């Protein structure tokens, strides 16, 4: 399934080239501006468990998920990731836990030492 391919088929975008955040495109955006450091970021996405289990899902609120991107407000893997994305795209990440919540977790939901999978579309991005 999409996260087998996204570990198998992705692309390695981290800096450091450790394999620890993999990407593929699934819907090109438009133009070729990425956001800047600082702007607020719109997002929709969902996130499986290893396992298998949906953890978090905006769509599943109806409103998106609004952060600044490149301050740490989310995990690594998301501001290394959305950082890539041009908008309208949608894409798929495969973060292991380095990039994620490493050997905490985050109750109630995501175990210690996990590997996430995320497909996240990239809605808007504003600076202020
Ligand atoms: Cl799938
Ligand atoms: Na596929
Ligand atoms: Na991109």
């Amino acid at each position: 399934g999409a996260p087998a391919t996204v570990t198998e088929q992705g692309e390695d975008i981290t800096s450091k080239k450790d394999r620890g955040v993999l990407k593929i495109v699934k819907r090109v955006g438009n133009g070729e501006e990425t956001p800047m450091i600082g702007d607020k970021v719109y997002v929709h996405y969902k996130g499986k468990l290893s396992n298998g289990k949906k953890f978090d899902s905006s769509h599943d609120r109806n409103e998106p998920f609004v952060f600044s991107l490149g301050k740490g407000q989310v995990i690594k893997a998301w501001d290394i990731g959305v950082a890539t994305m041009k908008k309208g795209e949608i894409c798929h990440l495969l973060c292991k836990p380095e990039y994620a919540y490493g050997s905490a977790g985050s109750l109630p939901k995501i175990p210690s030492n996990a590997t996430l999978f995320f497909e996240i579309e990239l809605l808007d991005f504003k600076g202020e």
